[PDB]
């Protein structure tokens, strides 16, 4: 599923990651934008051996099931192929509890180098919420 600019913040914010640990929203749409740039469907082969799922590029490694990979965790205690579907309460229920770790947004290289130290307000800036 295609997601629009004004679509996917407004469904995380319903999907209850506005202000989550204190990270803005704006982080959660522009991480997304950065991860997978709106695609839900967006899956990319890591090199060591194991994959990211989901609009959040939620890595597979130990975060879910994807059937390829040895010595994967399965914390979230989901499939990977939940993380790809057009309802974005999978991804981001299992994003939570990756801040839920407490080891904060820096799961993510794309927020991790390429979205802090900006206007944050930027991405909601024009869009209802």
């Amino acid at each position: 599923k295609v997601f629009g600019r004004c679509e996917l913040a407004a469904a995380m914010k319903r999907h209850g990651l506005d202000n989550y640990r204190g990270y803005s929203l704006g982080n959660w749409v522009c991480a997304a934008k950065f991860e997978s740039n709106f695609n839900t469907q967006a899956t990319n082969r890591n090199t060591d051996g194991s994959t990211d799922y989901g609009i959040l590029q939620i890595n597979s490694r130990w975060w879910c099931n994807d059937g390829r990979t040895p010595g994967s965790r399965n914390l979230c205690n989901i499939p990977c192929s939940a993380l790809l579907s057009s309802d974005i309460t999978a991804s981001v229920n299992c994003a939570k509890k990756i801040v839920s770790d407490g080891n904060g947004m820096n799961a993510w290289v794309a927020w991790r180098n390429r979205c802090k130290g900006t206007d944050v307000q930027a991405w909601i800036r024009g869009c209802r919420l």
